[PDB]
Order: structure tokens, then sequence, then C-alpha cells
């Protein structure tokens, strides 16, 4: 991110599979996205860890299909925050912002679009 980066925009989503992990998350805290390409159920898998690096859950397969290519090619940095419901039991909401270089803005938006997503303000 050399001569800086720009906001491509934002996306809301869900951390799922909560019941299988014990990673604690507090409201309005950063979570981290971490690719799990070797995942047996899905090559696009993306784990969601708390700031300490304990697994909290996974992104839903549709969002993961959308984002995997973007993380793999470093087309954008993704910042995720759990805005509310961090103590939910099955799923938790997840706010995302996408940042990167101007010249990758279209690469990013096409990748999202072909998987059914569009960044917003």
């Amino acid at each position: 991110f050399q001569g800086g980066s720009v906001l491509f925009g934002s996306l809301r989503g869900h951390v799922v599979g909560l019941r299988y992990y014990t990673g604690v998350v507090n409201n309005n805290e950063m979570v981290a996205l971490q690719r799990d390409p070797n995942n047996p159920y899905d090559k696009n898998a993306i784990k969601v860890n708390n700031v300490n690096g304990n697994q909290v859950g996974h992104l839903k397969k549709e969002l993961a299909g959308a984002l995997a290519y973007i993380m793999d090619n470093k087309l954008a940095q993704i910042e995720g925050v759990v805005p509310f419901g961090a103590n939910n039991a099955f799923t938790m909401p997840l706010h995302m912002t996408f940042w990167g270089k101007e010249e990758n803005r279209k690469a990013v938006s096409d990748q999202l679009k072909k998987h059914g997503f569009k960044l917003g303000p």
C-alpha cells in the first residue's frame, strides 16, 4: 500500500459456526479474517479469529467465495468489526471495510459482483 490506499467501501456479513468454537469477542471489537485454503469442506474458507487469534467461527460460504480471491491476491485489506451481538450463540453480525490501491478498485468490485456482492458507503 505504497502511495496510500483508498476506501473501496463497506460490506455487512455474518460470522457463523459459533457453536464449534470458544473464541470470545466483545462488542465493537476487531476480528481477523484468515484464509484456510486447505479446508476440506470449502477451498475458499475464511476463518474468523478474535484479536488474540482464537477461532470464533467462519464466514458463510457465499461471502467466502466472494472474498477468497481478493485475500489470495492481496487486492484489498479487509477490516472486520463485530458491531453488536458478540455474545450471540449461532451467528454474529460482521462489518467489513475494504481498502486498497485505486488501480485495483475495479478488480475488487468485479470480483464481488460476480459472486453477488456490492460494496456500499
